């Protein structure tokens, strides 16, 4: 039997700082209090410091920040929390949803300098839930404005080289695409090509926000099959989430603005019930970008 349940999805580049704002906005905002919360970050911490070893005080910060900020009508147990260097991931449940949680496991694959370190990446969770086998990647792609092609040999990496370990130690490891449910996130990078900056901000000031999906990059990729084959993004209703002054909602081009901040899925049984950003926080250079969804989820 296929009954639903709600999934939050959520990304945020939070550009280093340490979480001033209270998260309700982004993570329960006039939404029913989700079953499952998948939460990711990117850029928590840009110290060489957290670089080196790992260790920084952001990770309690922002996880103080998302707990509290989780719905208020519900009780929510942390299932999993997964992080490479600036990259983190949380996975929560409904209390009376955990005994139902099994087989967790978290790993990570850097794709940044030498293509195998962590100043970008992925990071993964995967789970059953039920009868329903589950997997939420976070990563952060390539940088550079022009070349794309650095962003989809991350994506092709994360891929190639994201591999779950099983109990049965007789088992082929599990990647990415063996999952009933693949839920996508992160602060992508795509950008906007060939239009100038002067008009892809007017474009944005009328709302035309169809018109300028034509030249995003990561409609243009996936379209050429480069990436993310067989996953499925909710039309894009809101302004592009990059790049803003630091507690404004005013642009900085060091670089039109782009949808760099994107959620993408494949599987059955899985419905999107809204796709938005955030504008009000303002405590980074990007602004938060949310998705609910309906995923129907085998019970036996
Ligand atoms: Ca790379
Ligand atoms: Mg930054």
């Amino acid at each position: 039997m296929i009954q639903n349940f709600r999934f939050f999805a959520g990304t945020y580049n939070v550009n280093g700082q340490s979480p001033k704002e209270c998260l309700r906005l982004w993570l329960s905002n006039g939404i029913q209090a989700p079953d499952v919360y998948c939460v990711g970050f990117q850029e928590l911490d840009l110290s060489k410091e957290a670089f080196f070893f790992h260790d920084t005080p952001k990770e309690e910060e922002w996880f103080k920040a998302v707990s509290e900020g989780l719905h208020p009508d519900a009780k929510y147990a942390k299932v999993k929390l997964i992080r490479l260097v600036g990259i983190m991931l949380l996975l929560y449940v409904k209390q009376e949803h955990a005994a139902y949680i099994s087989e967790v496991e978290a790993e990570t694959v850097g794709t940044g300098i030498m293509g195998r370190m962590g100043n970008k990446g992925g990071v993964a969770i995967r789970f059953q839930f039920h009868n329903t086998s589950i997997c939420v990647v976070n990563s952060h792609l390539a940088a550079h404005i022009e070349e794309y092609e650095r962003r989809n040999q991350d994506y092709k990496d994360i891929c190639s080289r994201m591999q779950f370990c099983q109990p049965d130690p007789s088992l082929p490891p599990l990647t990415i695409s063996n999952h009933d449910v693949i839920l996508w996130l992160g602060d992508l990078n795509y950008r906007i090509e060939e239009l100038d900056v002067e008009k892809v901000k007017k474009l944005i000031e009328e709302k035309d926000f169809q018109m300028l999906y034509a030249y995003d990059q990561l409609k243009i990729q996936v379209a050429a099959k480069t990436v993310f084959e067989g996953f499925t993004e909710g039309e894009l209703t809101f302004q592009p989430t990059y790049k803003y002054d630091t507690g404004s909602d005013d642009w900085d081009t060091s670089r039109a603005p782009a949808w760099c901040d994107r959620i993408l899925w494949k599987g059955k049984n899985i419905t999107q019930l809204s796709y938005q950003s955030h504008m009000a926080l303002k405590t980074s250079d990007h602004k938060p970008v949310s998705s609910v969804f309906d995923i129907g989820v085998r019970v036996v």
